[PDB]
């Protein structure tokens, strides 16, 4: 743990997690080149029966979907695009209990924790010009070294 950084946009080094500590539902950070790739993340409120609502993705205005089955259970969406208002594929399930969200970058691979918070399961996405990608954090968050990969697990689990 670094320092609760406020949101801002700026280019997200690598080989660092980041452990993003929001308060409520909503977006919680994005990031996207703007010219070939696209990558954001929404967090969704505990007890949804799949609502769709108007959200601004990057500046550009667009319908969203969310769902949720637990009662105080968060449900983070990855969404990911491949062109300036193109696709929208909402993946990247990641449920946390004690409230708390970490994505890294690392061989070019974004490792992001997945699955649900007792039972996560850091999964990776292979990239290319991850390296020119830039990222707008909407809320506070913390840095922290890859190598203390097994802190920033436990954290999710149970570490707030």
């Amino acid at each position: 743990l670094d320092g609760p950084y406020q949101p801002t946009t700026f280019n997200p080094p690598v080989d660092y997690w980041m452990l993003l500590a929001p308060t409520a539902a909503g977006v919680v950070v994005e990031g996207t080149n703007n010219t070939d790739r696209w990558l954001a993340t929404i967090l969704v409120e505990p007890n949804v029966t799949s609502e769709t609502r108007s959200y601004t993705l990057f500046g550009t205005q667009e319908q969203i979907t969310i769902a949720n089955a637990s009662q105080t259970q968060w449900k983070f969406i990855d969404v990911v695009k491949t062109t300036q208002n193109g696709s929208y594929s909402q993946y990247g399930p990641l449920q946390s209990t004690p409230k708390l969200y970490a994505v890294m970058k690392h061989n070019g691979k974004i490792y992001t924790y997945n699955g649900e918070t007792p039972n996560v399961t850091t999964k990776y996405y292979s990239t290319t010009n991850y390296d020119s990608v830039n990222m707008t954090a909407f809320c506070d968050f913390y840095i922290i070294p890859r190598e203390e990969e097994s802190t920033c697990t436990e954290y999710i689990n149970n570490g707030l």
